[PDB]
């Protein structure tokens, strides 16, 4: 046995919206949806024999509450360009300009034909194909963790234009990765005291993580995410600073990018052994140490979708009007 894996505690069942009892909560500034609109409604009348289907992106900012609440905070429009990379002759569709910590939000809306009951958000012709990519982006990416990767999120918005107002049917629609992860609270394990182990055991609110290196005495060494040793390396875990419990959506987030990374071939512990998770708390001032596995289905994941009406008069009021948008799964 590599270290002792006997329970010090209650088991933890980890999940992105475990926290926020399985809600999503979305808040739309009416501002960034009445621009949405209006370029909806120039699209619309610049052609006449093209279908009235507008293509946009909505930007937006993850926060996270007071009691592990996640919002999604979409308060730009950005029409996006469209560039070719002369690969096919359909040219492409894409955001103006992504910012680091953006949320990308793709954004179709269409003017509904007569009356739409059945509402198809993220439908599987383009959320799927979105959805694909995105996995294979959290396979493979090489970054620091971050929430953002985790979760792809697109809106629907059915609108019509009369003389007094515009109506607008939201639809918005997210997918995300449904594996528990297992966490089970163990006795501490000796850990080098590196440079790195004696400032992550020392003192901002914001959240970093690592990965978990063993050397020849089997004592523990603490990695950065950027060590290019980590390709080779033998792993065992990963180490995350910054956090209040176990409950943040910031650790299910680094378990998955551990047991998803392909850039890390020589992960010698994993879902199936247990691989370990040192846990530097802000309340504490040592880390807790966990056991985590997983024995479920590796390709499943959670969605679903909301829709709302909203009616807007023409002159918009210089007021800070939102609407939230919740997530009501399968």
């Amino acid at each position: 046995k590599l270290w002792d894996s006997k329970a010090q505690g209650e088991q933890e069942e980890l999940h992105l919206l475990k926290g926020s009892d399985c809600n999503l909560t979305i808040d739309i500034t009416e501002k960034c949806l009445r621009l949405a609109q209006r370029s909806a409604y120039q699209l619309h009348t610049e052609t006449s024999a093209t279908k009235r289907i507008q293509k946009f992106f909505l930007l937006g900012s993850l926060n996270i509450n007071k009691d592990d609440r996640v919002i999604i905070n979409i308060d730009r429009f950005d029409p996006g360009r469209i560039i070719d990379r002369k690969e096919g002759n359909k040219s492409l569709h894409v955001p103006t300009a992504v910012i680091p910590g953006d949320v990308i939000i793709p954004l179709s809306m269409q003017l509904a034909c007569l009356g739409s009951e059945g509402v198809s958000p993220f439908s599987i012709s383009e959320y799927y194909d979105a959805f694909q990519t995105l996995t294979k982006n959290l396979k493979l990416s090489c970054d620091s963790v971050d929430i953002k990767d985790m979760l792809s999120l697109k809106i629907h918005a059915t609108y019509y234009v009369d003389s007094d107002e515009i109506s607008i049917n939201v639809t918005s629609g997210v997918v995300v990765p449904s594996a528990l992860i297992t966490a089970v609270p163990i006795l501490p394990v000796s850990i080098v005291p590196t440079a790195l182990a004696r400032s992550l055991s020392g003192p901002q609110d914001t959240q970093k993580s690592g990965y978990v290196a063993i050397n020849n005495s089997h004592n523990l060494l603490l990695v950065l995410d950027s060590d290019p040793k980590l390709s080779s390396i033998p792993l065992v875990g990963i180490w995350v600073d910054g956090v209040i419990s176990i409950h943040h959506p910031y650790v299910w987030s680094a378990c998955m990018r551990y047991l998803y990374s392909q850039r890390l071939t020589n992960k010698i512990r994993d879902g199936s052994t247990g691989f370990i998770l040192v846990l530097y708390t802000q309340t504490r001032p040592k880390p807790e140490f966990w056991e985590c596995s997983f024995s479920g289905k590796s390709d499943k994941f959670l969605y679903c979708q909301a829709s709302d009406d909203i009616f807007m008069e023409k002159v918009a009021k210089t007021r800070n009007e939102y609407m939230r948008l919740q997530l009501v799964p399968n």
